[PDB]
């Protein structure tokens, strides 16, 4: 074998985790990244590790490609397994490896079981801090719908963001993350949702 990586897949913070306010107020609203930071130019790559929503980006021959999000808890790395597929991550230098992952959720963890512990109930609102390639995050307020699966129940958000918008955050109004975006789930009635792991009940 190769002992050198078969892909670089590199880490950029991108924004705090948090309640928007403003997307509250009006529905949607533009998040700080930063220097205040006006575009984001996605080929380009921007105890070391800190919380936040991040992007995952893979280096080609052109440039980097936004493959993705996350986000950065208790000293865990969150992602969705259907983006990385259990491949190493860096960031600035670190290294960071798989140490679990569910398949059927597509979730996968780095550096620890899962963290994440926000929660939903039928009826209230959550936001999507949506990290989508070419642009800076934004939030975006909606209300998800509840679903039958084969074994019990499960919450879902409509799939409104790009594809490599993929494990950016979904938060309650306590700031804690409910789930990750774009686990793409079949309905009977022939629609793809976008399902919230934490709201499983089975």
């Amino acid at each position: 074998g190769s002992h050198m990586l078969e892909a670089d897949l590199e880490l950029e913070r991108a924004a705090d985790v948090r309640w928007e306010e403003q997307a509250e107020i009006s529905g949607s609203s533009p998040i700080l990244s930063i220097s205040i930071k006006n575009e984001e130019e996605e080929q380009t790559l921007g105890a070391e590790l800190e919380d936040g929503a991040y992007r995952i980006k893979q280096k080609g021959i052109l440039g980097y490609s936004q493959i993705g999000a996350g986000v950065y808890k208790e000293g865990t790395f969150h992602t969705m397994w259907h983006v990385t597929r259990g491949a190493v991550l860096m960031h600035k230098g670190k290294r960071i490896e798989p140490s679990w992952a569910d398949v059927k959720k597509d979730l996968i963890s780095y550096g620890g079981g899962w963290k994440l512990e926000g929660e939903w109930k039928e009826g209230e609102e959550v936001q999507v801090l949506a990290l989508e390639p070419g642009k800076n995050p934004r939030a975006v307020q909606t209300k998800p719908g509840l679903f039958k699966t084969n074994t019990g129940t499960i919450g879902a958000v409509s799939l409104d963001f790009s594809p490599g918008t993929s494990g950016s955050p979904i938060v309650d109004k306590k700031g804690k993350v409910v789930g990750l975006y774009g686990n793409g789930v079949v309905t009977r009635s022939g629609a793809y949702v976008s399902a919230i792991a934490n709201t499983e009940k089975s």
